[PDB]
């Protein structure tokens, strides 16, 4: 029940998808791993722990290596895993930069709004990818031979993003879903800077009526009623979350840097 220009919208996200999602990260390599003012600690040391996981690196040749987390003792331990989240979140965001220049509606944007939209958006389409790879039975995301597990329940429902990713799981998406909802999130015409606001908001609408009606053609269970409703729902949290995480990010770097050069890039900070 789609129109001829729909189902060549979600053909061509779906193409861009396949060529830039690594899906199991056989190309994520040469990352770092973890060795071998009073206000503001405070507030980091909160920001740190609201993300717990242990880490699992399962070798080609059968061996496996188990990464435990440290207690926080009130030192620099709080620490451990940032240059490897750093470097992970580098390896997703290229993936991402990847999957917009391939569409034609971003490639045809302006270059600066191009920037301005993965500026604005690159957080969110990471989060988005990596729901697929989350298996909310076990609270672990499966990344090939890496695995990221949250440490021991309820409680842990708590924190935004892990509520975010339980609750995106249960719906059960199709992957056509995933690639309109990182759609409709890249073309948000509010982001800072963007120029051709009308431009980017009409390509929004758009991909909202292919996803609206997509689930209208595909989906007539009960389950379903409302569905498209609740993604647009989900997207507007995982907005507020970017918000919220790019504040923690810019609070840990200001007295830990550890943000790469593309995360300096997309999240503003300048070298000096
Ligand atoms: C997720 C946290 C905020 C967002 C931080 C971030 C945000 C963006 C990014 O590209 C990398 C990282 C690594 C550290 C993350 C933090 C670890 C704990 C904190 O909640
Ligand atoms: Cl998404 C995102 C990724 Cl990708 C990183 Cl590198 C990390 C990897 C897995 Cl554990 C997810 Cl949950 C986290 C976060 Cl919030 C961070 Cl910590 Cl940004």
């Amino acid at each position: 029940g789609l129109t001829e220009e729909q189902r060549m919208m979600i053909r061509e996200l779906m193409d861009a998808q396949m060529k830039t999602f690594d899906t199991t990260f056989s190309h994520f390599k040469n990352f770092r791993l973890p060795g071998v003012e009073a206000a503001k600690w405070s507030q980091v040391r909160k920001d740190l722990c609201s993300l717990k996981v242990s880490l699992q690196l399962r070798g080609e040749d059968g061996s496996v290596w188990n990464y435990k987390p440290p207690a926080d003792s009130g030192g620099k331990e709080i620490f451990s895993l940032l240059p490897h989240m750093a470097d992970m979140s580098t390896y997703m965001f290229k993936g991402i930069i990847s999957f917009a220049k391939v569409i034609s509606y971003f490639r045809d944007l302006p270059i600066e709004d191009q920037i301005s939209l993965l500026k604005g958006a690159a957080f969110e389409l990471c989060q988005l990818r990596f729901n697929t790879v989350f298996n909310a039975e076990t609270g672990t995301w499966e990344c090939g031979r890496l695995s990221y597990c949250l440490e021991d329940f309820q409680q842990l429902l708590l924190e935004p993003m892990l509520k975010f990713h339980y609750m995106l799981k249960k719906l059960q998406l199709h992957e056509e879903e995933y690639v309109l909802m990182q759609a409709i999130s890249l073309f948000s015409p509010d982001r800072p800077g963007v120029l051709q606001h009308r431009v980017v908001d009409q390509l929004q609408e758009q991909f909202a009526i292919t996803l609206k009606s997509y689930i209208e053609c595909n989906r007539p269970q009960p389950a379903h009623r409302f569905l498209f409703l609740k993604i647009m729902a989900m997207l507007t949290e995982l907005r507020s979350i970017n918000a919220q995480h790019t504040q923690r990010l810019l609070r840990i770097q200001d007295i830990h840097p550890f943000a790469t050069p593309l995360m300096q890039e997309l999240f503003g900070i300048t070298g000096s």
